[PDB]
């Protein structure tokens, strides 16, 4: 059969491939890993957050952020604060590490889209079918 | 910022779901693992393969395969051979196990596609688009 149109490969693949890049482009140079990327990514676009926005904004399921976010607060990567207003609310802050590495995986969705001669049309497309793969559960 | 606008985003969660979704409603019925079903899945094409083509199929780097197809093994998923002609040749086989599973995930990156109100025109656009971001490096 042609793997190449096999969705399950080509989604497996692709995402692979771009951690793959940015892995040991820059990545190691801060000891990151795909995830907390993205984490700060968010963090890079809202100065402090609501914890809810991470879980939605990424496949995060029970207990499984709480862990992620911890991590990253071991290694001054964000800062967590919980609120006295409503003690099961958190908010995360980025950090001055954090804040520093910004120049560098800030403009990420594009170095890659550039890395892949998607034209603006064809990235709102991609965006777009990712979206029916993402919802389609 | 839109996030459905960031490839980065999109990519990462497209394949986290369909995985999600997999590693739910199979995988653990077999105690399966998304690259193990996409070894299969060649396997399942093709009788007896040349490890050659699951590192190329694959995002496999050095010594990441040889693992890979060990724990498979481990698991009477695949039975490994070594040639008698080039010590450095290996060849999979599907076992009775692996061939069982066959028709649960055989049809996969479609169950999908269709799951994804994809039309025949769009998932070829997809893998597509897909596959430039592949190679974009």
């Amino acid at each position: 059969m042609n793997l190449k149109e096999q969705l399950c490969f080509s989604l497996y693949n692709a995402q692979r491939q771009v951690n793959r890049y940015y892995s040991n482009k820059v990545f190691k140079k801060y000891n990151l890993t795909y995830p907390q990327f993205l984490v700060l990514t968010i963090l890079w676009d809202e100065s402090p957050v609501n914890v809810k926005k991470v879980v939605t904004e990424l496949a995060l399921d029970t207990g499984t952020v709480s862990p992620l976010l911890k991590r990253m607060e071991q290694v001054d990567l964000i800062k967590r604060e919980r609120s006295e207003v409503d003690q099961r609310e958190v908010f995360i802050h980025l950090t001055d590490k954090s804040e520093t590495i910004r120049p560098e995986l800030s403009n990420a969705s594009d170095k890659v889209a550039s890395a892949s001669s998607l034209s603006q049309d064809e990235v709102k497309e991609l965006n777009r079918l990712l979206g029916k793969v993402i919802h389609a559960f």
